[PDB]
């Protein structure tokens, strides 16, 4: 059977996976799982994934959540060669490093600053914004030294980080200080297969939803 | 030589010290005093611009992010496939649990305790509750598997045991979680070098907590 992906388009973690699947060359059967209306909280979804979250991959009964685990699973299980996620232990470690940066530092700080404001009606906190800036400073630093985030080729880590950066852009955060981010971002938009469909449109939709909600 | 810049009370540092024991990698430990800015010297920053620990320096190859260092030691020096299986599906279960550990378990612990320990803030019982939720999910994982990602000790058990030992050290109450507690016993015994790598640092962290608290 085709591999199912339970997802919503505006979700950056979901876009991580959409991008990885396009880059690897995997067709997914997309199962829209609307969170507003609780589709992740049905009895059948809970049974599939006790954490009741998207993305959830179901590859013919093999089920994963965690976007970044899903990305590397697709790449190793279905990739034609290892360019997007090298077998070499050192190059692979660099990609993993930046995937953890993306989760724990970049995307975490974005969510910390923006989700309570968007979903909880909380004031946008300047201290929290600052910490998202600090994360952007680091990423700009990475990209000063290398063409892509984990080295000289586009890898899974650029795909996750672009999903996060496009989301940060979509809430109208000012990316103008980060010249290396900006140059890289243009490069990834052109290089990442299926960029516009897998990421750009969902990110733009997130931005619309942010405006509406705030 | 393979250097580790660290402090022992840090759960992310213990993540690595555990992995290093399990894989069988000797590390030259370089204690890094954070309170006096040793991670902020020019030399450090040159090595790791994020100025954080753990930092690994494997003969000039530099990494930060504990969980990436863990899987690097296995990938580069590993002799036991069962610790971090090469099979893509088994490996993905290990990876899934590592991301659970950073993004759900340890995240929710840090959100609940760090503001209090490091910010003077009072403990928010709703944030503690979200840590509870993460522990509920973990306890569930362990209902139908011996270890967090399958039937063998893996790198994911080692990260999660660093996290749970930290959670225990702040006197959070783990008695409701029967599967976590059974698993925790097993890992303390199964993980090579567990006391050296993890116990004293978790105890240290707990003392620090009690002092700052
Ligand atoms: N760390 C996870 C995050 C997944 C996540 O945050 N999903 C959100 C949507 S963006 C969700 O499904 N929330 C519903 C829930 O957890 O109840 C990943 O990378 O996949
Ligand atoms: N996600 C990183 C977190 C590392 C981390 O937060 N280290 C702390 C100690 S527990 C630190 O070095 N803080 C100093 C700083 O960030 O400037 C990992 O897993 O290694």
């Amino acid at each position: 059977m085709p591999i199912d992906l339970y997802y919503v388009p505006g979700s950056a973690p979901c876009r991580n996976v959409l991008l990885a699947a396009k880059a690897v060359g995997v067709d997914l059967n997309l199962k829209l799982t609307d969170l507003k209306s609780g589709q992740h909280l049905t009895p059948e979804f809970i049974k599939l994934n006790p954490q009741h979250n998207v993305p959830t991959l179901d590859d013919n009964g093999f089920v994963l959540n965690e976007s970044r685990a899903i990305m590397t699973y697709l790449a190793d299980q279905y990739g034609k060669d290892d360019s997007l996620y090298p077998k070499d232990p050192k190059k692979r470690a660099k990609v993993n490093q930046r995937l953890y940066f993306d989760m724990g530092t970049l995307y975490q700080s974005f969510g910390d600053a923006y989700y309570p404001h968007m979903f909880g009606g909380a004031p946008l906190d300047e201290d929290k914004k600052k910490k998202l800036g600090d994360a952007l400073v680091f990423l700009d630093g990475f990209l000063e030294k290398s063409a892509f985030v984990a080295g000289e080729d586009l890898t899974l880590a650029d795909l996750a980080i672009v999903a996060s950066i496009s989301t940060i852009e979509a809430v109208e955060y000012d990316l103008s200080p980060y010249k290396n981010i900006n140059s890289w971002y243009s490069k990834v938009k052109a290089a990442a297969p299926g960029y516009k469909e897998a990421n750009e449109e969902g990110a733009k939709g997130f931005g619309q939803m942010f405006k509406a909600m705030t």
